[PDB]
């Protein structure tokens, strides 16, 4: 449900073939935050849940608001965990398909742990869906240094954090539509796009 740690207790003899790695936002609980569930599932659905991992970033990774004002989204702390779960998910399954996922400060977060991530590493995330991305103006709607088609910004007009502020407003909260139709329909077609039928 909310807390997801499938790549942290998973064992590399029995692997999944895609791993999904999500970045709560801000004040949610758990490390899956309110829209990572409904991906899981939608994941789940097309892979059966033995073929996809489920992970979400906890550690050092807080939620908190104040650090929504940091140089870059958040904290090095939260940029560090996230990287080495996508290092940890390389290194404890190689032959496998990655998707990173992240809402509000998730997302802040999930650009800048792909920004700096190891290119070859960062080569194999198929696809990265962002919710109310609040450094959506910033980087000019991309993830600075991934391929924009695999980037699927999900800013709904009227969420002002797309638009260059902190301001949280109404629509920045309209996004559980999108987390259960468009999100996870990408990414399972980024995977299967490079996987098989």
């Amino acid at each position: 449900r909310t807390t997801r740690d499938d790549l942290i207790n998973g064992n590399s003899a029995s692997c999944a073939d895609v791993i999904f790695i999500y970045a709560r936002g801000s004040t949610e609980t758990g490390n899956l935050g309110t829209l990572g569930p409904s991906i899981a599932s939608n994941l789940e659905s097309a892979f059966g849940k033995d073929g996809v991992w489920i992970q979400g970033v906890g550690g050092a990774y807080r939620a908190t608001l104040g650090d929504n004002a940091l140089p870059r989204g958040t904290s090095s702390a939260a940029i560090r965990e996230m990287l080495g779960l996508f290092q940890q998910a390389n290194t404890k399954c190689p032959d496998a398909t990655l998707i990173a996922g992240g809402y509000s400060q998730g997302a802040a977060l999930a650009a800048a742990s792909i920004e700096d991530l190891d290119s070859a590493i960062r080569d194999k995330i198929a696809g990265t869906v962002l919710f109310g991305y609040t450094k959506n103006l910033q980087n000019r709607g991309r993830i600075p240094n991934y391929p924009a088609d695999r980037t699927k910004v999900f800013c709904k007009t009227g969420d002002l954090v797309c638009t260059g502020s902190l301001i949280v407003a109404a629509p920045h909260l309209a996004y559980g539509p999108d987390a259960e139709g468009p999100a996870p329909e990408f990414l399972i077609e980024k995977v299967r796009a490079v996987r098989g039928s």
